[PDB]
C-alpha cells in the first residue's frame, strides 16, 4: 500500500502493519541488519508499555474511550506475539531507540484502526498524538528494556540456573559417602567427598543467582512518565504513576516510577549492576566448567575422577567435554558483552544516555546464551556425572595424604617408611604396610578412616 | 638474627619481628615491590583475625593461658599499627596469601615471646603452633581480606560518596529556581532547571552507592574455619564459629562462616560483585565529571552555564578560563577503577578446584578501586563541587533561543505573529522583540510566558 | 533422504547436501541458533581450503585422480557461495569447530559424488577419508578462520576506513583558510584551521588502520599441515606447505606454515593481535565521532561549529547525530568483542586451544560492524559536513585568544582594556577596541590576523 | 622557602627545589600519594627531553649561552636520577600532565640558577621563560611519555622476555628425545616430544614480542614542536625537529615529529597499541603459565609430568610437594596487566578536541605493564623456568596406555591379537603383555612400536 504524510508518499508492503516512519527507517538503518534484529523481548515489552499507556490516558481522559479500547486490544496483540515479524529494524539505530518506538507506534496504531473500521495507513488512531500520547521514546524505550530484561531473567535464565542447582545438589547428596583427593594449588592437599567438591559447585551458582536476583530490583525503577528531559512536560501528572502500576499487575513485579526521572534517562546505572552480576555468574559458570573438564580428562594422561555422559547416543572416560567448550564460550562472549554495557553506561550526557539499544541488547544477549548453555550443560552433562570409583581410589589409597593416622599409631618413622616404600614401588599405603609386615590388611582398615580426615568433626 | 622454618635457617635484619619464611618471600618475590607492598588494611584486619583466633583457641582449649594472652596482646599491637614496617612482603607472592599469613604470625609470635620475657626467633609463641593454631593460610587470607574491604568500604568510599551527595543535594536546592535548556543527543531540548540537573547527579550516586552497599553483604560470610580445602581440618569444631562472632563483635558488622566451606576458598565471587558495583560508581562519576566539564566548558566559545574554583595557574593562561582539573584526576581514577574491576574478575573465574589462588590481585585491585575513589570523589567535592555557581547570563542567553518559550505565544498572539519575533530576537531577546513591534508589552509578555511553567508542568 | 552409517540411519531434507553427521549436530547444538549461525565468511573459506587440500594430495598422490578434481570442483563452488544454505551450525559448537568441519566435508563430499553421478549419501567421495584427507578439525578451523579474518579486512574493513580518510582529507584540504577558535580541556586556547582539527581525524584514521594491516600480517601464519595436535601425523610431510601455498595463490596474500605449528594450534595470539589493532581503530572513531557531535551540538545552546546533512532528505543546526549514535554504539559492541577474543586467547591448554569458533566470529563480527558503520557515517554524514561560518565567527571574533597581537601594537594595557570591555558588553575585540578609538575598523583588520596565530610558521 | 607564580606567593620546603606550582598540585591533588607517584622513567625522559629543548633554543638563538649551558647540565643531573626526590607529585593531577611539567621546569631552572651562583627561588634561570621555551604541556608530557615506554621495553621488558626465549629454547633442546602423551579438548591424544611442547611456549613469546616490537615504532612518532593544540604557536619552526633529533642521539631510537601534530595532542593511539600488544604477550604467558603448573601437578594425584624447584616451605607440607608459586604470581601480574590495558584503551577513546586528557594514566598504566611483566618474568624464568625437569616414569606410564603405540600392533599381529595386548597390559606395560602371551618378544616389539616414529612422522 501507499501511506501519505507531509514528508511525502511511502510504499509498505500491503502485508507489514508498520508505516512509513518504519519504512524509511528500514531502508537507512543497514548497521548489521543480519544478526542485529531489535530484540523481541524489547518489542513484547513495548506491547505492554503501550498497553498501559492507552489505559492510564483513557482513566485520565486524554484519550477518546473507543480509540484507547482499540489500542490497548492492538496493543495486547503485540504482547501476545502476534505481531513479531511487523518489527525490522536492528539494534544500531538512534541511542534512544526512537525508530523502534514510532515502529511499535505504528504497527498498533494501524491495528487499532483496523479493528476500529479504518484501511491500514489511515492513521484514524494516530501513532504519535494517540498511542504515544504523553510519552517519548526517551522515557519509553528505557522503560521498555528494564521490562524486557526483568522478564527475561525469570523466564529463562533463573529457571536454567535454578535448574542446575538442583542437579548438583542431588549429585552431591548421592556421592557424599566417596572420599577422593583435594586439591590445592592444583596439587595433592587432604581428603574431601566427591559430594562436597559438586556441592561448592552448587553454592557458587545460588551465590551468583542471589546477587543477579539482588540487582533486579534496581530495574523495577522506571523511566515513564519523565517523557523528552525527565520534567515529564506533555504527560499528565499521574501518567507515569499509573504506566507503572499496570506495568506491575501484569507482571507481577513491583514495578514502579524511579525517584529521579532525570537520572533514569541520563544513565541506566541499575542495568549496568544487573549486567555485573550475570558477568559474575558467567565467572562462576566457567570455574566450574573447567573443574568438570579437568575432573574428566583423560582417559589416562589426566585426572579422570569423574565421566560424562556420551556427546551422542567412545566409552566412558574417553568422551571430549563438548558441553563445557560450548559453555565457557559463552562465558566469555558474555565477559564482552558486561564489558559493553559498563562501558556505554558511563557515557551518558546531560538528560539522555544514547546508548540504550545496545546495553539492552548486550544484556538480553548474555541472558539468552547462558540460558541456552546453562540448560545444555545441564541436561546433557551434568545430569550424567558419574565417579570413576577405580581412579578416585587409586589416588587415594597411593597418596601421602592418608599417612596423618599411621603417624599416631605406629610412630611417624615407620609411617614415613611405609609412605616412601609406597611411592617408590608405585603401590597403596596398605600394601606397602602390609609387606613391611607394620600393618595387617586388617589393622590398616582400622587405623586408617579416610572420611575421618574428610569430615572430622 | 637468624629465624628458621622447615626448609631451614636464614639471616633476617636484627631490627625486624618478621621470620624464615617472611625473609624468602622477600627475595624470591621481588615483583612491584615500590608500589605493590601488600595492602596495610589486610594487615590490621589479619590482626584483628589473629587475635579472635587466640581468643577462640584459649576458650575452646586449644591453647594456654600464657601464650594466647600474648599473642592477643601482640596482635592488638599489629591492628593499632605499631607494626606496620615488619611486613615488607608484595602483593605478588603466593595466590593464596601464605608468605603474608606467615609474615603476619611470624611478627605476632616473635612480639609475643618477647612480651613473655623470651628471646627473638626462639619461638616460645610459635608462628604455626600457636599463632597460626587450626588455621590455613587458605581460609584466613580470604578471611581477612573480606574484613579489609568491608573495613575500607566504610572508612573510606562511603564517607566521601555520601559527602558528594550532600554538595549535590545542597546545590541543586539552591539552583532549583534557575530555568535552563535541556540536553538530548546534545542537542538543545526542553527547558529544566539546574537544581533538577545537578539533582540528577545525586541520585546517580545514591543509586550506585546503595548497590555497593547491597553487594557489601556478601562479604559477611567468610572462609574461616575451612582451613585448607573446606572440610575444618586441625580446627576445633566450634573455632571458625567464635572467631566470626569475635570479628563481627570487633568490628561492628555481621560477620558469619559461609554456608559453604568450599566454595569459600574455590572462589571470591562475593568480592567480585562488591568490585563490579564499585565499577558502576565509578562509571556513574564519570557521567557526572563529564556533565560538570562541559557545563562549565569555554568560558567564552563553550557551553559555560556553570563556573568553578580556580585552584591553579595552569599551563596556558587567559583571564577567567579555569582547566577543570579536579575532573580531570577524577576521570583518570575511573577508567583505573574500570581496569581493576576486570582484573578482579577474570581472577575470580580462574579457581581450580578446592582453591582459588588469585586471592592478593583480586583484594589488592578492590582496594586500590576503594582508596583512590576516596580520595577523588573527596578532592572533586572539597575543590570543585563545592565552590559551583550557576553563569546566570549564559544561562539566559540559551534559554531565550528555546523554541518552548515561543509556543507559549503561538497561542497568544498566533502563530505567525509568534514566529515573527523568533526571525527578530534571533536573527537578542524575545522579550525585546515583542516590544519593539508592539505585538506585546514586557509586563504581559513575562504573564504569557513563564519558563519555569515549561520546566515544572506538573 | 536417509544416509546410513555405523552409529545408524537419520533422515536429511532430500535438498540439503549435508550428511548425517551435520544433522545430528544440527540437532544437538541449539545454543544461539537464531543470531550465531558460523560466520559464511568461515565457510568461504573453508572451500577455499579444501579446494587447496584436494590438489595438494593430488599432487602428492594422496588422492584418486578424478575423486580429487570432482572435490576442487565441489569446494570451488562453496567458495562461489553456491551451497551457503547447506550450513546451519551455530558457533557454540566443540571449541575446535569439529562439527564445522565435518559440515564442510560432508557438503564438498556429496557435491563430489553427485559430480561423479553418484547420488548423494553414496560416500564415493568419503568426507572423511578423501575431503578431509590429512587433516584435522584442529588445524583446518584456525586455517580456515585467519584466512576469512584476513579476506574480511581487505573486502570490507578496509575500504570503509579508506574511505572516510579520504572524506576527512576532503574536507580538511577544503577547510584549511577557516579559522576558529581551539579547545584544551574542552576549554578555549588558541587558534586553529577547522582543516587542521578535521585532518586530526584523517590522521587518527590512517595511524590506527596502518596498526590493523601491521597486525594482519600475523595472520598469514597458517597452523594448516600440524594435523591434530601439531606433529602432522597422518598428512603428508609436504602438504601443509602446498595448501598454504595454492592459499597464497588463490588470495594474494603471503600466507605460509607457521614457523611453529604447535604454537599455531595451542594458541591464536596473532588473532589476537589484530582484534587489538581493530579495538584501537574503534577508539579513535569514537573520539571522531564525538568530537563531531559535540562541534555540531545546537543549535544554540551547544558550540555548532559545523552543520550535518539532514537524517532523512529540520534545517541545518538541528539535525540528531543519529550517525554518530550508532557508529559508538558499535564502537562499545567492539571492545567488548575484543574482550571476549583476548580473554580466550589467554586460556588455551597443552596442545589445542578450544575457544576458537568464538574468537573467530567475536573478530568478524568486530569487522563487519565497523565496516557497516564506517561506510554509513561516512556517507550519511561525514560527506555532508559544513562549517557554520557565522558560529565559528562570532567565537573567534569575541574571543581574548585573539589579542595577543595587540598586545605588541598597542601595549598590554590597552589590549586589556578592549578584552574587558568586549567580555563586558558581549562584543567582538574589533567592535570594543572601536568604541575605545584605540583603533580604527581598518587598523585592526591589519594588526589582528587569525590565520597568522593557526599557522604561525 | 618562597616560591611564586602567577596566582601568588606559596611556602616549600627549604631543602627541595621544586617551585609554586609543584606545591600546588602536591597540596590539591593527594589522590594516591602513596602507590602513585609519577613513574621515574617519566621524569628522568622529561630531564632527557628538557636538554634537548635547551640545547635546540640554543642552537636556534632562542636561549642565551649561559642560561642553557646551566639548565643542560641541571636537565642531564635529572636524567641521571640525581634529583629524584624532588619529584613528589601523583599520577592523578591535570590530564595534560601540566603539574608535572612544571615541577621539571621548577627543579632544571633552580638547579640552573644554582648552577649559575644564583639563589633559590630567583628564577635567574626560568622555569617558564627558560626551561619551558618553545614548549606547552601538551605537547611535551606526551613526547616524555612515548620516550619512557620506548626506553622501558628495551631497558626491562625485551631483556626479560628474551631470557625467558632463551631458557625455553634450551629446554626444548635438552628434552626433545623424550616422547610423551599429546592433550587436546584436555583429553589423551597422539604422541608429541617434551621438547615439542616446550618449544612451543618459547614460540607463542617470539610471536607476541615481535609484535610488541612493531607496535613500539608508533611511539618513534612524537607531539614535541605542537605546543599547546599543535599548530606550533609560541615554538621556533626548527625546535620541535632538532629536539626529535637530539633525543634520537640520546637513545639510540629514530624518533621524529609525527607526521600530523594534531593528532598527536589529541590522541595516542600508539600507545594503546602498544598495550594492547603487551596484553597479548601476557596471555601468552598466562597459557604458558597454566601450562607448566598443570603439568607438574601433583605430585602424585595430578599429571605430574615435570618437576619444578622447591624455594620454600608452603602452607601445607608434603613430602615431594612443591606450590608452582612462581607461576601464582606470573598469574596474578598477568591479570592486573589486562586490566591494565582496560585502562589505557579506554583513556584513549576520550579525546576531546585538541587534547586527550588521560595522559598520566594511561602512560602510567603502561609502564606498570612493563615493569610488573619484567619482574615476574625475570622472576619466573630464574626461580622456575630454568629448574624444569622431566619425570620421565610418569610421562612413561601414560605414553604405554596411549592408543597410537597399539596401532603399529594391529598391523603386525593382527587387531584382535593387538586389542587383547590392551585388555592386559591396562586392567601394566604393553611391552610386558606382549611378553607373556608370546605374541612378541621384547627384541621385536620395540622394533614394531616406536614412539617416537608418532612424535615425528615426518
Amino acid at each position: 500500500r501507499i501511506e501519505r504524510d507531509t514528508m511525502g508518499e511511502v510504499r509498505v508492503p500491503a502485508d507489514k502493519y508498520w508505516g512509513a516512519q518504519t519504512q524509511r527507517s528500514l531502508e537507512n538503518f543497514r548497521i548489521g541488519t543480519d544478526r542485529f534484529r531489535m530484540p523481541l523481548e524489547i518489542i513484547r515489552a513495548y506491547g505492554m508499555l503501550k498497553k498501559a499507556a492507552a489505559r492510564a490516558n483513557l482513566e485520565l481522559g486524554e484519550l477518546p474511550e473507543e480509540i484507547a479500547k482499540a489500542i490497548i486490544q492492538a496493543a495486547e496483540e503485540v504482547v501476545q506475539g502476534k505481531w513479531d515479524d511487523h518489527f525490522p529494524l536492528v539494534v544500531f539505530q538512534t541511542g534512544s531507540g526512537t525508530q523502534t518506538n514510532m515502529n511499535v507506534n505504528e504497527v498498533i496504531a494501524n491495528r487499532a484502526s483496523e479493528i476500529l473500521g479504518k484501511p491500514l495507513g489511515s492513521k484514524y488512531a494516530h501513532p504519535n498524538d494517540h498511542v504515544n500520547r504523553g510519552q517519548s521514546s526517551n522515557d519509553t524505550f528505557p522503560t521498555a528494556m528494564y521490562v524486557a530484561v526483568a522478564l527475561a531473567l525469570h523466564q529463562r535464565l533463573y529457571p536454567a540456573v535454578e535448574g542446575l542447582i538442583r542437579t548438583f545438589t542431588a549429585k552431591a547428596q548421592a556421592f557424599d559417602q566417596i572420599v577422593k583427593v583435594g586439591r590445592t594449588h592444583l596439587m595433592d592437599a587432604v581428603p574431601i567427598t566427591l559430594g562436597q567438591e559438586i556441592g561448592s559447585w552448587a553454592a557458587q551458582l545460588k551465590t551468583t543467582l542471589a546477587a543477579v536476583k539482588e540487582m533486579e530490583k534496581g530495574l523495577y525503577n522506571l523511566a515513564i512518565g519523565g517523557t523528552a528531559v525527565g520534567t515529564g512536560l506533555n504527560a499528565h501528572p499521574r501518567f507515569g504513576e499509573l504506566v507503572a502500576k499496570y506495568l506491575a499487575e501484569e507482571t507481577g513485579l513491583p514495578f514502579r516510577v524511579a525517584e529521579n526521572r532525570f537520572a533514569a534517562l541520563a544513565a541506566h546505572d541499575e542495568l549496568v549492576n544487573v549486567m555485573g552480576a550475570i558477568r559474575t555468574l558467567a565467572g562462576a559458570l566457567m570455574k566450574i566448567g573447567n573443574d568438570v573438564r579437568w575432573l574428566a580428562s583423560g582417559p589416562y594422561a589426566g585426572i579422570g575422577e569423574i565421566t560424562i555422559p556420551a556427546n551422542e547416543p567412545i566409552m566412558p572416560g574417553k568422551v571430549n567435554p563438548t558441553q563445557v567448550e560450548a559453555l565457557t564460550m559463552v562465558v566469555v562472549r558474555v565477559y564482552g558483552n558486561d564489558h559493553t554495557v559498563a562501558f556505554a553506561g558511563s557515557q551518558g550526557n546531560f538528560q539522555l544516555n544514547v546508548y540504550k539499544p545496545v546495553m539492552a541488547y548486550s544484556t538480553l544477549e548474555s541472558i539468552n546464551l547462558l540460558a541456552d548453555a546453562v540448560a545444555s550443560f545441564d541436561a546433557h552433562l551434568a545430569q550424567g556425572i558419574e565417579p570413576n570409583l577405580e581412579r578416585i581410589e587409586e589416588y587415594l589409597q597411593k597418596n601421602p595424604m592418608l599417612a596423618t593416622a599411621l603417624n599416631k599409631a605406629i610412630g611417624y618413622d615407620k609411617a614415613a617408611e611405609i609412605v616412601k616404600k609406597a611411592l617408590k614401588e608405585k603401590k597403596t599405603l596398605k600394601q606397602a604396610a602390609l609387606e613391611l609386615g607394620y600393618l595387617t590388611e586388617e589393622e590398616f582398615d582400622r587405623i586408617v578412616v579416610p572420611m575421618r580426615l574428610a569430615k572430622p568433626h
